């Protein structure tokens, strides 16, 4: 859990500008966070970033654990192996507010965070997802209560985001 060069937003809620990839790499964390879908299909954006540097290993998993429990719900999660990523990945289902599903859900979302010490994650529901990305970082200040890195792969929403935090 070497992380380095992120910004201490609260007593447990840590950001920085940087590919969750990447630090992924770096860091070794204990868990990394996935911001799945329901049927866990890595297809594109952080999530198939992700399963793209496990060269198809977390897909394959996914696929099996699926096949065995069945689909996750939006706001829920499932522990995963992290290969050679993290120890483990905590693929978490926010909610895609561009296919309409609920922002409530946003809530239960950050809420499986709780389960962990220490967890490397992406910003949830952001981008393509449809969530203001101001609104979900200030539902994981207000949720999370263990310890959150989280990476944000834009150095323009990393700006917004910490001038809107410290207002
Ligand atoms: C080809 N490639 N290599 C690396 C990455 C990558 C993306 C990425 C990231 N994306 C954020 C985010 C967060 C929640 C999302 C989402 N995206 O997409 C819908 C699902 O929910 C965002 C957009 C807000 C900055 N955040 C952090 N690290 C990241 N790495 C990619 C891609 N794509």
């Amino acid at each position: 859990n070497s992380f380095s060069g992120y910004l201490k937003l609260t007593d447990n809620v840590y950001i920085k500008n940087a590919d969750i990839v990447e630090e992924a790499k770096k860091v070794k964390p204990t868990v990394v966070v996935n911001a799945a879908n329901v049927y866990l299909k890595h297809g594109g954006g952080v999530a198939g970033a992700l399963n793209k540097a496990t060269n198809n290993a977390m897909q394959v998993e996914s696929d099996d654990y699926i096949a065995t429990n069945g689909p996750l719900k939006v706001g829920g999660s499932c522990v995963l192996s992290g290969h050679n990523l993290a120890k483990h990945c905590l693929h978490v289902v926010g909610p895609n507010v561009n296919k309409g599903e609920d922002i409530q859900l946003l809530k239960s979302a950050y809420e499986n965070f709780n389960q962990h010490e220490v967890l490397l994650a992406p910003l949830l529901s952001a981008g393509i997802f449809g969530a203001d990305p101001i609104h979900s970082l200030r539902v994981c200040v207000d949720t999370v209560r263990t310890n959150v890195y989280l990476a944000v792969f834009d150095k323009n929403l990393y700006d917004k985001l910490v001038s809107s935090f410290l207002e």
